[PDB]
Parts: structure tokens; sequence; C-alpha cells
């Protein structure tokens, strides 16, 4: 169980085992705080959180997850010019390096995090890549086994729903490979994941006691999930005609009560990684009702989304915890 | 008795209860000037929302969260502002599971008010559009400072400018807690609103104070034991509206004049800050140029700067009374 | 050394050379301290503001980093809107600030603004960078320079500067020979020398101390027998500066004329060294630039270079700078 002073740049440089031992540290950080028995391991500690693109949760959690161990941070936010523009990483890595004692990169490529680790001479996490995002993975896994108890990940059956080209699909790929799921991706065609990376990771899976499966069909493709799960059809950085068309693509996909019942499961649970458009009377809510019949939400309902099904909320709190267990197991022995 | 409850606006309060937070920041106050505060939120975590920007409500917040020794979070104006993209209700139950307790300071009250629904922890309003409570925690105890003598239902408080805004609705609230003898002192169409107006007079008077709107400086300002001011113009809006603003209010601009009409040579002047005194600084030097404005804005800088003028104990009282919101809410 | 308590830190000509000293000593125990584990925080309870008018993360970094080290806190109030003076008055944030802050680092415009702010905060305000002087960098190099030239005092030690030094450090430079003795060279065009006042003051104070500060366009009698070699980025308008400031480029064959094998070379970052960047590219591309601009990346990664120990150690010096005008 030595993570001590190793990186934390993508959940495939771990074995099944480890990741394992990183969310039952989690739990017990998570059930140490609920108790008030918190033990500090990071008191002395300075960490530094380069943040070449906003996100406001990944923040969050960083920041409390430091503060309850004691550890201090500097937040470095988006300032124009990313890291090997006008100045080196090479040159960045090793002025942080003799400053903190831990480096959060949130960004972008996976080359810019991997080589801010070659030369940091300190541990360093990738808080989100173009190409990974192992602390929202982490903090979905560290859910699953919370709210289905007693059963190993290639006990369980996760769907995911929607666009699963996006960044937050990959690491549904990713994720079966490690921890062998019963994976469904449930998407039109068109949003399907390379199949190279999709032979590739089925293999992996298929290894690990699991299996991956692409289909457009979805009374067949959700039959037995224990967990569904989606993400946003859309993005800010498009402009109103992609919009329409992904809407359009997409909107038969959409995580409602119906989907909920072709499972054939009571229990299932629903998840997203947040933000979710799925509240009518926002701006663009009202904007998305209005223009394209989509009352009630988009990528989920506001019904599902506010139903007993839906852990997303303890799915948020644990982006904290997975990376408070992160950070403990990379600076403390 | 605060305790888990949200600061959002005065009349959530009972009088008493405001005096009990009031002599909170007080004793904080002296604790911290004594070299004797006690850590009560050693282990907490804070959020700042600030969807505006307003460097002495943040300084504020920070200095009292580190004394008390808690740790803060400072989420800066970013994109879109909070329900455009993403739930208000999101946004506050997201929150409430990593952080302890809540500032935010932005936009409307019904923003605040939901966090507040949402949360789970404490929320405090660092500023709405129409309501603006821990700026006024500040004047109160500034004011008994400096008239340690008197209760608030034996002072007169007269507030010149415009007043159709969140100050002139938080001057009411705290006249319908305290007692004051409040003047607003602005043009006819620079007042708050009728309803709120009607109802914070009735509980002035039944604390032993009033409420007069009056266009009559000289009639206004009789009597003030302290005169308070704010900045005529929002920066961001056109020049068409500055001009008309300056035109409308440069009559009621504080200055020498207006203080001896009071006819009380120990009156004191308050602003919440930032103020536009100095006709040197870059934009001072546009607004003389442009409308005339030589000695001073809202205010002259001889006032601003006289003996007077109290505005820098007001500006510390800020953390000090915000001190007291937060240790009253977040400890038993 | 509470000779200290509650005083500003401007510039370094506002103190005598024994006090330039006592900050280093006190610097150099901070990080001998912090390297076994015995750091004694004497900042507990303090909290200290950060005014940034202008980004630098390796200032910001070093503030922080000191600060947390010694228990105190930060509000960093980075680049937002207008700056000071063209809404607020300089007096008011400094009244403002001073009355619930222990001290003010302000990093940005001109010195007339830091010199109001200290006038007016009623706390200790540190200047960690005007357009005029920009002194925590210098203590920085004059800790890198004592450790890596140890047996010897500053006015026995040759420094160099070389590129354009009309500006902060240049005139910092100017500073440090005065309070120091060291043996200053500048090496620039004539269009790029500091004003000739602070030359002649700081001239003579350096010769009281048993040094010199010399300008010269001529690179052989500029750098010979130098101990260290300082230099910092030059920079259409680009295309004006560096034709006029490419020949002044520290690279290999500028530390051979030293004849001083044993020469270091500084740089107070960012440098302009790797030609694989983006910029690098650009400047290799469409200047010929290939192999770096103010400093070739041959010297900068060479053993000579010293420049990762410097950086370190601005944190060190902005520690001493603090605890010793916030403790009593
Ligand atoms: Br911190």
């Amino acid at each position: 169980s030595a993570f001590y002073q190793k990186h934390f740049l993508k959940l495939l440089d771990f074995t099944p085992a480890e990741i394992t031992a990183l969310l039952e540290l989690a739990a017990k950080l998570k059930a140490d705080k609920k108790n008030g028995i918190e033990v500090q391991k990071l008191a002395g500690k300075n960490i530094a959180l380069i943040f070449e693109k906003d996100s406001t949760r990944t923040r969050c959690s960083f920041e409390v997850a430091a503060y309850d161990q004691g550890a201090r941070v500097t937040y470095l936010g988006p300032s124009g010019s990313q890291i090997g523009h006008k100045e080196s990483i090479k040159d960045t890595a090793r002025v942080l390096g003799r400053m903190y004692d831990g480096i959060q990169y949130r960004g972008h490529g996976q080359e810019v995090v991997e080589t801010l680790a070659q030369y940091a001479g300190v541990p360093v996490w990738n808080g989100l890549t173009n190409e990974f995002h192992p602390t929202q993975l982490l903090a979905d896994l560290l859910t699953m086994k919370e709210h289905l108890p007693g059963k190993a990940f290639n006990q369980m059956t996760l769907v995911y729903a929607g666009d699963a080209r996006n960044n937050m699909g990959n690491s549904m790929l990713e994720a079966a490979a490690l921890t062998g799921l019963d994976l469904r991706l449930v998407a039109p065609s068109a949003c399907w994941p390379e199949a190279a990376l999709v032979e590739t990771c089925t293999a992996l899976a298929k290894q690990q006691g699991g299996n991956i499966t692409l289909t457009e069909d979805i009374a067949a493709g959700v039959k037995g999930a224990d967990f569904i799960y989606t993400d946003v059809w859309v993005s800010m950085g498009e402009a109103k005609e992609k919009w329409a068309e992904r809407i359009a693509l997409l909107r038969d996909y959409q995580v409602n009560s119906a989907m909920l019942a072709l499972t054939g499961n009571p229990q299932v649970k629903f998840l997203h990684c947040l933000p979710a458009f799925h509240d009518d009377q926002t701006t663009l809510g009202k904007q998305m009702a209005a223009d394209y019949g989509l009352h009630g939400g988009m990528e989920v309902t506001d019904e599902v989304f506010e139903s007993a099904a839906s852990v997303v909320f303890d799915q948020a709190e644990n982006r904290m915890h997975t990376i408070k267990a992160v950070m403990v197991a990379t600076l403390s022995r």
C-alpha cells in the first residue's frame, strides 16, 4: 500500500488492489471526519493548485481536503498563457517543487501533467486533463461501493447514457478496464467512442471479470443496471446550431423514470459528475424548454435527479474524501 | 440562539438579538486588541461566493475567519452567475456537503434566500441588490462607540444622497430595530420602496424612533449626530446615466456647509466605502474636468479627511461584526 | 534584531549595510531551520494582504509559503478591474487594509504607490516589485551568492548584470552594490543604462564599502573576473529590443571571457532559454534565436547555473523580512 511520494496522473497507473486501498482510506477519512476524530497528517505542508481552466467543484475538493488535514494551499487560477507557452514546464515544476510539498494540475493535455511530474521532485495529482479524470472516477467508485455494499465492482452493472465520446465516457471505459464492471454504453452510434479504444478496454475488463457493451437499444442496454450515469449533451463552447443537432441526436437517451423502470431493478441509483441540466427554471433551462420542448430537464429529468434513486450529492461530497485520500497517501507515511 | 441560523437581513432578528450580536462584536474586538482572542472556529471551512467584487467585504470575511481559526475558499466572479446554467439549489447542496458556512454577495435577495434554504449550513448575506445587513451592523457599532453614553433611540442619523437601493433599505431596517431618528435626505425619485418605508417607520416609532424622507437638506440635517453617504454612480453604467445622476444628486453632496447646517459641532461622518472624495485620482480628474466636481463628489475631501470623519473606524468594524455573525452562527 | 519591528521594506537604500547583513543571517537561519524540521513559527495569529497589481507566480508563492511556514494567513488580492489610484485613492486602500491586516505586500506599478501605502497603512509594507525597485529579489540573490561563494565578503566579489539595466533590476543592482561593496558591472547598450543620479549616489556608497560600480558596452572588459553573471528577459517593439540587446546574450562565450571557470549564472526568472517553447520556436524561426534568448539553454542548464537556488531563496529572504518586521 505504498503510494508514498508517488504521482496520481491517471487511474491506469495503479492495480485493482491499490485502488481498493485508496478507496478504503477515503472511507476511513470520511468516517473520521463525520465522527469528529480526524487526525491531520498534512500539518506543516503546502500545496499548490494549478488551474489552467476553471473548475469550482475540483478546487473546493482540493482546498477542503487540504484544510481538514492541516495543509495550506496556494490557488493558482487561470492567467492566460498556459504553462509551456512563454515558460517551459521544466522550469515551472522545478520552482514550485522547491517550494511546495505537492502540486495539483488541472488543465489541458496529459503530456503537460506528465512533464510536471517528471521534474517537480514532489507528488503531482491530475485534477483533470483532456485524456483522464482520475479523481472523479475515484469518487464515483467510492459512491458505488457505499450504496451497493458487499459486492465487488465485477458484481455490479453500470450504465452510462448519452454522449459516450466526451471525456467522462472514456473514463467509464477506463473504470471497467481496471475494475471489471459490467459496463453498458447506451448511446447513438454517432456518439460511440473510438472502436480501437473500445476493443482494448473490453479485453482488459473481460480479464477483470466484466464486459463492455455498446448499444443504441435502451431497453436492452439498461436491463440489470445497478447505477445509471449521464452527463450533459452539449457545451457552452459550441453555438446554438450545434446544440440543435446534439439535442435531436441525444434527447431519446435522457435518463428519465421510464429509463429507470426499464432496468427491472428497484434499487437502481443515479449518478452525474455535475453540473447537470435538469431544472427548467434556470435561465438556460427556460430557453431549452421554450426552444426545444425540453420541459422537466435535458440529459436527466428533475424527477429523477431529485428522487431517492439520485446519489449525485453523495457523489459530489466524495470528490473531497477521495482527493484527501490521494494527498494523505502520497504525502505522509 | 443564533446557532445554525442564517444572516440574510436585519429584520429577521429582534432588537435584543441584534443587541446581543453587537455586544459580541465589541467583546471580540476587545479580545483581539488585548491579545486574548479565543479561536472558536478552528476546524471550520468557509466558502465566500463573490459574484460581484468588493475587497472591503472579502477582507473582512477572510480576516475574521482567520482570526477565529477557520479557513476560507474565495470564489470570485467567474463566468455565468449562479442560476444561469446551474441551479442555485445545486450549488447550495454541493457547497453544504463540504463547507461549514457560506457567504454570498452579488445579486437578488432570492439567490441568498434559496442558498440558505438548501445549503444545510449557515448562509450570510454579504450584500444583495435589496439588503446589506453586515454593513449596517458595522455602522451601529461604530455609532455606539462614538456616542457611548447615548442609546440608539436618542441618536439622529442622516443618510444623504440616493436611497433607492440596498443601503436605503438597510437604513430603514436598522431604524426599525434601534429606534434611530432617521432622515433620508434625497431627491424624491431616490427614496426606497413605499411599502418597506411604511413597515419600518411603524417599527421605528415603537422602538422610540422615526423615519423622515425629505428633499429639504437644512431641515433634514438639523440635529444630526451622524451624516452618512455613498457614491451616486455605479461603474459600468452609461455616460448619460452618470450625467443624469450627477445633475440630480450633486446638490446633496456632503460638504462643510451641510455639516454646519446640523448645528451640532459633534457631528460625525460615515461612508460605507469606497468613496469619491479625491479629485486627483484618475477618475476624480475626469469628473472634475467633465462635471466640475472639484473637491470631491458625494462627499468632499475636507469632510472626508476631517476629525468628524470616522469612516475607517467604520471599515474596521466591518470585520468585527462579521466575526460575531460567524461566531454566533457556527458555534455554541 | 528587534530594531526591525514595524519597519517597512521599500528599497535597499533605506537600510544600513549592517541591517542588510542582519536580514541575510536571519534568512539563512530560517532556511536551515526548515531543512531540519525545527522552524519556530513567529507569525501565528498574523494576517497578511498581498496586493498584486501585476501577476508574479514566483513572488506570490514565495510570500504565501513564507507566511504559511511561519503560521500566518494570507489574502491574495490579485489583478481585477482598476489599479490603485484610478478610482479609489492609495491612502484609502492603505487605511482600510491597515485596520485588518498585520502587514501588506505590494507589487505592481510605481514606487510612489508603495511609498504612499507605507505612509498611511500603519503596518509594515513590503515592496514585492515596483517599476523602480525590486528589493526582495536582490536579497535572495545576495544570499545565493554568499552560499555559493562562502569564504568571501561581498566587497571581495565581482558581479555582472548583462542585458537591459534601465529598469527596476539595474536600479536594484545599484542598490545592492551601495549596501555591500560589490564590484558591480552593468554590461548593456548605452540606451539601457539606469538614471545617472542613482548611479552617482550608489557609486559613492559602494566605494565607501570597498567596491565599485561600472557601466560599459564592452563585454570583455565588463565581465573580466566576474564571480557571477546575471541577466533578465529583454522584453513589434519586440524587434527593436532584440536587435539592440542580442549581442549581450549570456552564453558559453561570455562566461569564458570572465577567465573564472567557477563563475556562476543568476537569473531572476522567468527565462527565455528554451527554443522548443511556443514562444521559443517563434523567436528562433523569426529572429534566429536558436538555443535561447538572453541566456542560452546551455548556460541555463549547466553546472554553473544556480537559478533554482536563487528562486528558493526568494522564499527564505521574504520570510526573514516578514519575521523581522512583524515580531517583536
Ligand atoms: Br490556507
